[PDB]
């Protein structure tokens, strides 16, 4: 089956709650693998300790620059950047799960959960699971943003891994 991930997610070192994804290996199998690996860490490298940089209430919160922590950065399991492996899954509403990118075949590691329908952004990031548990976590982080996307407390993914 698919895998189930988790984040445990904090703020200035209080703790948030868990957050709980599937990915959708079934339908974009190399872009859910990137993310499973980096959530156990088994390559060497992931997203334990590094932080919501960039969080913008009424759209999204977003994460993953575990190299420079200000949204230049990360890289993805097979190298600094892989392709766009498909447009089929839309952002269709609150807690979808999507790559962030510097335009067409730039995935790294950084990821974005959706906290609103964010359907202009169709066809451009890929879409490659959803939220299972803690849309309320998601919440408290969106509540820690602001309009400029700079974050009020360090929001910092505190562990992460595998469920199954
Ligand atoms: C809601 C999604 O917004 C983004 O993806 C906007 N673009 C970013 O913040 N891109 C930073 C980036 C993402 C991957 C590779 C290098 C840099
Ligand atoms: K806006
Ligand atoms: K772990």
């Amino acid at each position: 089956g698919n895998p189930l991930v988790y984040l445990d997610v904090d703020a200035n070192g209080k703790p948030l709650g868990r957050v709980v994804l599937e990915l959708k290996a079934d339908v974009v199998p190399k872009t859910a693998e990137n993310f499973r690996a980096l959530c156990t860490g088994e390559k060497g490298f992931g997203y334990k300790g590094s932080t919501f940089h960039r969080v913008i209430p009424s759209f999204m919160c977003q994460a993953g620059d575990f190299t420079n922590h200000n949204g230049t950065g990360g890289k993805s399991i097979y190298g600094s950047r892989f392709p766009d492996e498909n447009f089929t899954l839309k952002h269709v509403g609150p807690g979808v799960l999507s790559m962030a990118n510097a335009g067409p075949n730039t995935n790294g590691s950084q990821f974005f959960i959706c906290t609103i329908k964010t359907d202009w952004l169709d066809g451009k990031h890929v879409v490659f699971g959803h939220v299972i548990e803690g849309m309320d976590v998601v919440k408290k982080i969106e509540s820690f943003g602001s309009k400029s996307g700079r974050t009020s407390k360090k929001i910092v993914i505190t562990d992460c891994g595998q469920l199954s």
